[PDB]
């Protein structure tokens, strides 16, 4: 099990305004450390907002929250469902942010709701630098959904602030799982105008050289993997379905597939495909599906017969081609599941 602490700076908070926090097992004889997003949507207005509020309230406050929490597939400390990182030190950030972990603003009198997500990485890196992180050789952050595109939002800015606290052993490199999107044609609310409603609502932040190129008030174009990965310094392995049902609900598909759908569907997986073509560690297969890394059964899909926990292990040997340990898997098969792997 990993354990609750609630943050010590307890003006980092959750929308609410009561404390942030994260779990931890600590693993001694390591010197790996998993620290892994949590995902789940976003809220953009006062009355979306207060909505997200009465029925799914775990992701705006720690009120009631339990005291530990099970690890489950990157997070598994057994080396049979774990076969990646089953000996390293885990971490699980709850998502209570609302903001795709992008927000730096405070609750006040001119704001009902706190958007601090970027301050909540940050303050955990900060605490857990006195439980053991000061002696890490690697920090992996991790995340899926809203959390993989967090990962992509951030990942520059921990390595900068432990260069910055004076830690520049720890080498930093993310795994952004579920979070690579694409702001496409729909099939048939606009989910793109959402992100930017939303960056205004949370004062929310973005990689440094991203924020550059792309200028005042296009922010949100940063929020798009293809369009920030290739601006980012820290290495970062990319985990995606080529059918993923988030895009899919987004595009308005809902599974007889005729003549327009069968070509609105293979369109979509041939332009995933292209945007990886030039990402070196991936991982993505031809199935209809929605997050991989934290389920129990994350060992069972292959790509061109190679599993997830293997290609992330040979990605760990690279950055100490590699003969029979790839890390650029990506299906080119057109249709879901022509991966016999897939999820059932
Ligand atoms: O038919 C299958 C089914 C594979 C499969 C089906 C479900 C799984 O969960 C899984 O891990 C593998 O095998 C593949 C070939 C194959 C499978 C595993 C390998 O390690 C391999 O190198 C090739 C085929 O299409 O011929
Ligand atoms: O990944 C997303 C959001 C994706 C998104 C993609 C493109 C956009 O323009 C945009 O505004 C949002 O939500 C997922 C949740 C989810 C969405 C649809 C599903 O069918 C599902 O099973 C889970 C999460 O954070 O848990
Ligand atoms: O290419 C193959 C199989 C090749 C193959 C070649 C020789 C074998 O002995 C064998 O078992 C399998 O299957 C793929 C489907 C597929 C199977 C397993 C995968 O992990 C995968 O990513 C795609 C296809 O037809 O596109
Ligand atoms: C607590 O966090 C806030 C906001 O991130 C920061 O301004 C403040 O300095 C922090 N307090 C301490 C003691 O570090």
């Amino acid at each position: 099990d990993l354990r609750l602490h609630l943050l010590l700076n307890t003006s980092v908070t959750c929308n609410d305004g009561s404390p942030a926090g994260y779990y931890l097992k600590e693993s001694r004889g390591s010197r790996r450390w998993l620290l892994f997003l949590e995902g789940g949507w976003y809220c953009f207005n006062r009355e979306n907002c207060d909505s997200r509020y009465d029925t799914m309230r775990r992701l705006m406050s720690s009120r009631d929250w339990p005291r530990t929490r099970t690890g489950t597939g990157i997070l598994s400390s057994q080396p049979e469902e774990n076969p990646y990182w089953w000996n390293a030190n885990m971490v699980f950030i709850p998502y209570c942010s609302s903001d795709v972990w992008s927000g730096a603003s405070s609750k006040s009198e001119k704001n009902e709701y706190a958007f601090m997500g970027a301050l909540i990485i940050q303050e955990v890196v900060r605490e857990l630098l006195g439980r053991g992180l000061s002696g890490a050789k690697v920090l992996l952050l991790a995340g899926s959904s809203a959390g993989g595109t967090g990962v992509l939002l951030n990942v520059d800015r921990v390595a900068e602030q432990l260069e910055k606290l004076g830690y520049p052993a720890i080498q930093v490199r993310g795994l952004a799982d579920s979070g690579w999107f694409l702001d496409n044609k729909q099939y048939r609310c606009a989910p793109t105008e959402a992100i930017r409603r939303g960056i205004r609502y949370w004062n929310g932040v973005v990689p440094e050289r991203c924020r550059r190129q792309f200028q005042e008030g296009e922010e949100w174009n940063c929020f798009f993997g293809y369009k920030v990965y290739p601006t980012l310094r820290s290495p970062v392995f990319v985990v995606q379905w080529l059918f993923d049902e988030a895009q899919l609900t987004v595009d308005n598909v809902h599974l007889p597939v005729q003549e327009g759908l069968r070509l609105y569907i293979q369109n979509l997986g041939r332009e995933l495909r292209h945007t990886l073509k030039d990402v070196p560690a991936s991982f993505a297969p031809a199935c209809l599906s929605h997050e991989i890394i934290i389920r129990s059964h994350w060992t069972d899909v292959q790509v061109k017969g190679t599993s997830l926990p293997r290609a992330l292990h040979c990605w760990d040997r690279s950055l100490h081609p590699l003969k029979g340990c790839p890390v650029h898997l990506v299906d080119s098969c057109p249709w879901p599941h022509c991966n016999p792997s897939c999820p059932t």
